């Protein structure tokens, strides 16, 4: 699945992921993309605060879903 992550500046990061990727995995991908350390990252999808050890499917994140770094 393709997802979008919007940075604090509104920059778009396009990520290739799998339903079962954890939020931890996503944070490492964001690190590689923009150099933001994972401890510095806080993610939201549809107003839910996302936990590192849960998966994209766990939050009903889907193809073309947008996430926000907050
Ligand atoms: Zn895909
Ligand atoms: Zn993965």
């Amino acid at each position: 699945m393709q997802i979008f992550v919007k940075t604090l500046t509104g920059k778009t990061i396009t990520l290739e992921v799998e339903p079962s990727d954890t939020i931890e995995n996503v944070k490492a991908k964001i690190q590689d993309k923009e150099g933001i350390p994972p401890d510095q990252q806080r993610l939201i999808f549809a107003g839910k605060q996302l936990e590192d050890g849960r998966t994209l499917s766990d939050y009903n994140i889907q193809k073309e879903s947008t996430l926000h770094l907050v």
